[PDB]
């Protein structure tokens, strides 16, 4: 059930191939609730557009919009469920450094995990 799992490969990489080519400015993130997580509520959506200027910590505040409950409440985004990134960076950076072999960056909130 994770995005990984409900797609190949493949049609993971043609999604982006499309993505890349109808929204050229904007950066394919997949935002997932983490597994395991008991306080925070899922999202209304998975796939997020987003401009390339736009930071971590604005991003943040985007994916609290999207919430299906609005809790406050602080939570971690790693990227690939495992790098705590700078919060300070902006979405094409982290896209440089840390997108998927599909195309998409991942990450995943909780609000705590233990690796």
């Amino acid at each position: 059930r994770p995005f990984k799992q409900r797609k190949s490969l493949a049609i993971r990489q043609e999604e982006v191939a499309g993505i890349r080519a109808k929204f050229p400015n904007k950066i394919p993130v997949v935002v997932e609730r983490y597994p395991r997580e008991t306080f925070l509520p899922p999202l209304d959506k998975t796939k997020f557009l987003v401009p390339q200027e736009l930071t971590m910590t604005q991003f943040l505040s985007i994916i609290r919009s999207r919430m299906v409950l609005r809790a406050t409440e602080a939570f971690y985004l790693l990227v690939n469920n495992k790098s705590l990134v700078s919060m300070s960076a902006t979405m094409a950076e982290i896209y440089r450094d840390y997108k998927d072999e599909d195309g998409f960056v991942y990450m995943t909130y909780a609000s705590q995990e233990t690796f």
